[PDB]
């Protein structure tokens, strides 16, 4: 028998405003969340959902093999080798399910420094023709900085929730340098479904997607409404239900790093569900030289021994790991 997650329903409002007692308590139901299972649902957060889920699943269904091609990463299409992160995730028949599109900060241009000196992880977004999917690039770009506005004021709740100044995290959040990267996922209904696309957990779940930590500060996901995911607690997994309103908010490895493990990063799987879903992850990622000072809120001084550590060396070595742990995506 699988029990059910504790996952608050946190009006996040407060935090856009200038109430500070309302967003102490804010704040407060952040703390209490992130203590617990590591999971809430940010809701009256202001980003119009109601398309989500329609355009997602629009865009995969009317992309082509060509076009798809087109837009692949290195990991299945080798000419691209400038695309490790952004473009399409194909899809294999009767072995992969999930399919996915991957875009970064629109920022990043042939302009931009960080693409002249050919850093990791900056690369510049490709996009698909224009009349064969029009809007979607308009749509896309304005998702990304919509989700960033909900996203600064989220870190600005985990900030005041850790006893910080409300701009200790958010001012590292900014838009001429952030490696946040937004997904678009869509996973099918098959029939039959080929069961190499589904890996069996130690407890016998059946699952798309094997345990991991998120390599983010925080993570806000918006899903369509199925229920699928898992969050580990002590007790076991437990499910995290739906609610294709609100977006699922959660620490990633690199907050339960500086926070010296005061908020842990919550373990996640995706159970298997045969079953048309969308999934649309904003991971939030600072700038490729940003360092967060850890320090420790158990400790009465609030001190940590821990090193700071570089955002951008932080995400090259999570998101190789991911891949090396659970699959190429
Ligand atoms: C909702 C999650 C479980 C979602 N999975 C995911 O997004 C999984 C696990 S957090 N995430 C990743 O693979 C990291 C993608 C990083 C991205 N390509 C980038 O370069 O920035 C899903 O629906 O599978
Ligand atoms: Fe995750």
């Amino acid at each position: 028998s699988v029990s059910k997650a504790n996952v608050p329903k946190i009006d996040v409002s407060p935090l856009f405003g200038d109430d500070q007692a309302a967003k102490m308590r804010v704040a407060q139901q952040i703390d209490a969340a992130s203590r617990d299972t590591g999971f809430f649902y940010a809701v009256n957060h202001g980003i119009n959902v109601q398309r989500l889920s329609q355009k997602t699943k629009e865009f995969h269904m009317s992309i082509t093999p060509e076009e798809k091609w087109d837009l692949a990463i290195r990991a299945y299409n080798k000419e691209h080798q400038d695309q490790v992160r952004a473009g399409y995730y194909l899809s294999i028949p009767g072995k992969k399910a999930v399919e996915s599109f991957c875009y970064l900060n629109p920022n990043f241009t042939p302009d931009h420094p960080r693409i002249q000196a050919k850093t990791p992880t900056h690369e510049v977004n490709v996009w698909p023709d224009e009349t064969k999917h029009p809007g979607f690039q308009d749509f896309a770009e304005q998702y990304y900085w919509d989700v960033f506005g909900l996203s600064s004021a989220l870190l600005k709740g985990y900030a005041l929730a850790l006893g910080k100044e409300e701009n200790f995290f958010a001012r590292h959040f900014k838009p001429d340098d952030t490696l946040a990267s937004v997904v678009l996922i869509r996973y099918p209904y098959l029939d039959p479904y080929p069961e190499a696309a589904i890996k069996t957990a130690a407890d016998g779940t059946k699952l798309s997607f094997e345990w991991h930590e998120d390599v983010s500060l925080i993570t806000v996901l918006y899903q369509s409404n199925v229920q699928n995911l898992q969050v580990e607690t002590a007790a076991g997994y437990q499910d995290i239900e739906a609610d294709d309103t609100g977006y699922l908010i959660n620490c990633g490895s690199y907050m339960a790093h500086l926070t010296n493990n005061y908020y842990k990063a919550p373990i996640a799987r995706v159970k298997w569900v045969n079953a048309e879903r969308q999934s649309l992850p904003f991971f939030v990622n600072l700038g490729y030289d940003s360092v967060i000072d850890p320090f420790d809120p158990r400790e009465p001084n609030g001190k940590s021994d821990r090193e700071p550590l570089s955002y951008g060396d932080y995400l090259q070595n999570g998101l190789v790991s991911l891949i090396n742990k659970n699959g190429q995506t």
